[PDB]
């Protein structure tokens, strides 16, 4: 994780990388004052017309428009790819925290530039954008909500080191000279922002670029290694949990937030208190390093949100002891096995971060199985491949004092009593280990 | 039609087959107390990745959630198909009547097992599910809504004769042993439910599994047999109506219901009273023995709902004599020609069932045409093939005293006055014949 | 532009062609009293099952149903196409002004007939439809909303010169003879309307029916002609605006309307006053002579509506001096570069039509560029091909006193200051010329 800081229009500008959304080609967290934006850039493995998609979304907890902002950010980026480049490139901008005086739109634009800049994609940037106002005869960079009310110009201009790349303006009937001056006043700031990004690029130094029978032979090799040689594809032992990392309080305008990472699975859960309890779960395709349609929550996202809500509902305080609504949203930023349990753990952190008087913290974990002729092997904290090539995905969440939720998917006829018993015990040990880590963080 | 009865958690469990949704591969009506669920299983004719889809819907008149339940029922079913089976299989569960103390989710799960078991699809069941509660230290099968409020466990468990295959639980922090005790307490009931299903299967004994030039010769033969030999593809006479069957009062929690069957066309219409008149029409793909997307009402269903509403609107009493809202929903469970008129007849039955003081009963029927030489033949109650290969689809509904609705689709340039007049006369005789039967039923 | 007038059920019937939607195969404006309906017919260039789609929409500003009305109009039209005809034919019906006593449905039915008749598509019409009521024992053509309340019959019947082609009725239990009399009373009016349509057809006389290297040589030829010979594909000069045409007050039940045409780009903007400011933009596929899905407004339509709203927002009077909501909807009836600007102009004419005390009229225009070596050429009022084959699409709108909106898309890395300077000045001259024309119209 690398943090780069500067100042922008009288407020702090930080760009973070290396920690969040590692399976996108490039990903960056932009903090502009209290505005926080996660920007990702992901490209298809092989080339597909150049298919570029830019998305912008302001989360409900951050406090047509988003369509206009995605079209805004697409413009200075689209023409700067090599001629003939046909890979499908998808860029996401998620406003996690929104201060209206610290333009989330412009933060997302430089986030989208930086996401691409560190990314692996041959984008010919960097670019940056600024908002220019025109107040009492003086041009201003990124005016506050108050200043924009007395501004005769609502100009957003973007470009690179060499030239202006985009002009998007509304104005109170200003002359051609007044506009022209505003534009190249804006481009002076753009050159500073592009220089700031280039410092980051210089430091980071991104590097730019019968079947079915085979599929069964790999399945048997993974299963043989596990049952016989006692070793898992990532070198783990059968009861080994992946490396754990965790933080709270990542978002200034949220009541509570928790970041929980387990191996290659990472979830950001954001809590909102209002004036009863709900938990939602979002699974972007950049979480698994892919592109594709940005659709409404599918069947799986509805399930995993309800499973998280079920595990957590039992420790939520009553209304007499906590007279507030509680909404938690879990964002899966990276996934390689049980994002849904990571969302449960992130939500517990966010509940404690927000000072919600819960009965007890809750953590979860998913168990696996490799069945063989004479015996079987329980796998603790399975990754995706062990789900795909194993025999079950057995998810258990609860407190130190017992179970609050179970959900199971198996690829065999059934689980014997001994399998279920052994899995529940390893899962009891697993959740206890995870909460020891979470209480260490909290 | 065969009815099989038992007792389940202190309430009656009935499974019916042979009457409803005969064009699905397998179909079953489950009655669990006042809960009523129709479950169908339909497979693609040819095999296609194994595409299995399970659907669950609680109808508005029965009284995220439905997604979780379809997700619930898929789990114990999916792994029990032969390895390498690639037919597209769709399972539909329609909650027609819902008593919250008599689990519609569990009723639908055994319905889906039952639908598959009698179906011809090589499903390796049967399976069954139960809900297990935990109240003052004792496990209970399918607790009532009141009992679940004092329950420390919300466990739903499914499996087959030999093993448990699915566990989905919420719990007030119960230990691993307590959960284990609940699972195999539930599985004792599952083995009883699967044994009951096997009794039904033992009795029923399901058996398990230039082009354009040709079509014109087929069309030419059906039309030739009709015009020359006066015989229709099913052997009917040109003015012969298909066998009629009808009952009332099928749903305990509905204000009125009518089941109307005409040959291979079957509609169940459900009426709801409230505190002005609407008729809706649903056409599931299993009604014609197919699979496919479950979409919102298409143009045809909207058309056929409005045509049903038109035929019926005229005999609905004034508010002074009946001060209630009336919503009727007609479910096409099978189709082979004019489901829309069957829905009209089903709706009239439901109106008389509900004790709605209608002006007069209403029946409908669809007429056809085969034009030849200069001669022609009017067909009474056309099936699908006579619509496709004939010249018109001429639908007339009304009372014994006259016409209340007409809708027509033709495949030739126009209908002469003489064709229209003779068709109207045969349809007058038709609706009178259908109505004589409906009053016999009512 | 040709206008054909007659009388229909005691109200005026006008059919207009030659002015609106010229890029559809056939397009017609029908005025039936105060009802105004635009009807278009467009066919795919090559044939694809005969795919015919009929669409019907009543605009909100004109004052299940639209689906039923579109199916209504499809029926008398569908069977009257040549056997074996496989071109995709799409008919759109847009109710721009709605008087409920002058049936928009029947206006749309004869509009769809006329659209196809003048179209080049081998539709074997014309057809027409009428509404027949039955009041105190007398049949009446197209009864008023009041008269329909005392009518025992709500019959819609359609057909051609030779026969009735469609019967759709609801009725208060009328006999077969009463229904039969109604149909052929209606067909007496149909033959008169079909004769009226036939007069127009006689008058108009419609006539009835390495790749990558090649595209790059065409692009180089357009750019070569522009930069060297100064000649544009339509023979225009680089600073020449396309011919302008403009009218105001096209819709009787709208508070204001403006029609603005610029070459092959045409927009109709409709203003509605209520008891704050919004501008929407619609882009039908017939505007460029194509067929295809009728979807919700896409990203471009959202963008172009907001850009129009942005150009206009600045001249909207304050609430203190104009206490009304203002809604404008701009319909792109024909397009060949910058419809977004056509909407702005249309909107301004409309605001003036509606007597909205705007600060100043607003006009817009789109500029292009052909870059050659170190040389370049600014293009005034670019058509679609000069956008596709040029270097920018630079849109500037404003008043006589300055700029109110700018939006730009470029196909090169950046725009030098002098290019931006040259574009703004030519665009300033452009909008002044357009506004000189618009004030002449107003
Ligand atoms: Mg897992
Ligand atoms: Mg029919
Ligand atoms: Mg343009």
């Amino acid at each position: 994780k690398k943090v780069f800081k500067t100042e922008w229009a009288g407020r702090s500008l930080t760009i973070e990388t290396g920690q969040l959304a590692k399976q996108a080609n490039g990903a960056v967290l932009v903090r502009y004052g209290d505005t926080v934006v996660l920007s990702t850039a992901t490209a298809s493995k092989e080339p597909r017309f150049f298919p570029l998609t830019v998305n912008y979304e302001e989360k409900m907890y951050a406090a047509d428009e988003a369509t206009l902002t995605a079209r805004l950010i697409d413009r200075p980026i689209r023409p700067l790819f090599p001629k003939g480049y046909r890979h499908d490139v998808q860029i996401m901008n998620i406003v996690l925290s929104a201060d209206p005086d610290c333009s989330p739109e412009m933060a997302a634009m430089i986030g989208s530039s930086m996401a691409l800049s560190v990314s692996d994609i041959p984008f010919q940037g960097p670019i940056a954008g600024v908002n220019v106002g025109y107040i009492d005869g003086k041009y201003v960079i990124n005016p506050s909500v108050a200043d924009k009310e007395i501004s005769r110009l609502d100009l957003e201009v973007a470009g690179h080191k060499d030239a202006v790349n985009m002009v998007e303006a509304g104005a109170s009937e200003i002359t051609e000279s007044e506009m022209l001056e505003a534009i190249f006043f804006g481009h002076e700031e753009i050159k500073r922002l592009v220089a700031f990004q280039q410092e980051i690029i210089d430091h980071i130094q991104p590097i730019k670029q019968v079947y079915a029978i085979l599929n069964d032979l790999i399945k048997e090799e993974v299963r043989r290694l596990i049952a016989d040689e006692k070793i898992r594809p990532d070198g783990r032992k059968v009861d080994e949990i992946r490396p754990l990392e965790s933080e709270v309080g990542l978002l200034p305008r949220a009541h509570g937030s928790g970041l929980f990472t387990r191996g290659q699975t990472q979830a950001l859960s954001v809590l909102t208190l209002g004036a009863r309890f709900m938990h939602h779960y979002n699974f972007p395709n950049f979480s698994v390093g892919e592109t594709g349609p940005v659709r409404a929550p599918g069947r799986r996202e509805i399930g995993h949100g309800a499973l998280g809500e079920r595990a957590l509902r039992y420790i939520i305080p009553d209304t007499q002891d906590f007279p507030y609504t509680i909404r938690i949203v879990s964002e899966v930023l990276e996934s390689n096995g049980s994002s849904s349990q990571a969302s449960i753990c992130g939500s517990t952190l966010a509940l404690m971060d927000a000072g919600v008087p819960i009965k007890a913290p809750v953590a979860g974990i998913a168990m696996g199985l490799v069945t063989r002729d004479d015996s079987y092997t329980i796998l603790t904290d399975i990754q995706g491949m062990e789900d795909a090539l194993g025999d079950m995905d057995f998810k258990v969440a609860g407190t130190k004092d017992g179970i609050t939720a179970i959900q199971m998917d198996i690829k065999i006829d059934g689980l014997t009593r001994e399998v279920i018993e052994e899995a529940l015990e390893q899962a009891r040990q697993g959740r206890l280990a995870i909460m020891d880590h979470m209480l260490h963080t909290i």
